[PDB]
């Protein structure tokens, strides 16, 4: 029947076992998720050498996410759209296939705990009912300072596809959008 994600038992890649240890109780929280046939699920890590509040910021930014995202060919919010939970923005994908907007809603926003979440809820036929969650951490040893983000997802897999097709696309996609978080967020600290 269904399951419950095991994302925190398990070190993800670009983490090391001793910043998972600190991170575990986070993992369990926040990742966790409901897992039921014909779903998939990941957790992927990325270390950012810049303060958390400098990731944060960019993280946080809810009306725009081609800030740290590739793919994104517009994003448009209401008029009157304030940072709140249940708040929408309409995201328009580059995919290679005709005029695609996704309509995105802000799940979880805590700016205390450095935890933001959305949902897929429609217009995105390759990711149906993806939901996601986005967490940020900050680290010290010898006053050196780095920050780990960790985001996960849970998400149908469409009829036709393997778990693994759908798993590798959505892990390559969130992969690079941190390593564009790191770009971004590494010169807003070298320059701030």
């Amino acid at each position: 029947l269904s399951t419950i994600t095991t994302h925190h038992l398990t070190v993800p890649p670009g983490l090391t076992p001793e910043e998972f240890q600190e991170l575990s109780s986070s993992i369990a929280e926040f990742h966790s998720y409901r897992i039921n046939p014909g779903q998939c699920s990941s957790l992927l890590a990325q270390r950012i050498h810049a303060p958390v509040e400098t990731v944060w910021t960019v993280v946080r930014r809810f009306d725009k996410p081609q800030t740290y995202k590739h793919f994104i060919k517009s994003c448009s919010v209401g008029e009157d759209f304030r940072m709140t939970v249940g708040s929408t923005r309409d995201v328009t994908v580059i995919s290679g296939l005709p005029a695609a907007t996704s309509t995105e809603r802000l799940d979880i926003l805590d700016d205390d705990r450095h935890v933001t979440g959305f949902s897929i809820i429609g217009g995105e036929h390759r990711l149906r009912n993806y939901r996601s969650v986005t967490t940020v951490h900050g680290f010290e040893r010898d006053g050196e300072i780095w920050t780990v983000v960790l985001e996960s997802y849970v998400v149908d897999v469409p009829e036709g596809n393997t778990e693994e097709d759908t798993r590798l696309f959505a892990d390559t996609v969130v992969k690079l959008n941190l390593q564009k978080l790191a770009s971004v967020t590494e010169t807003l600290a070298r320059e701030a």
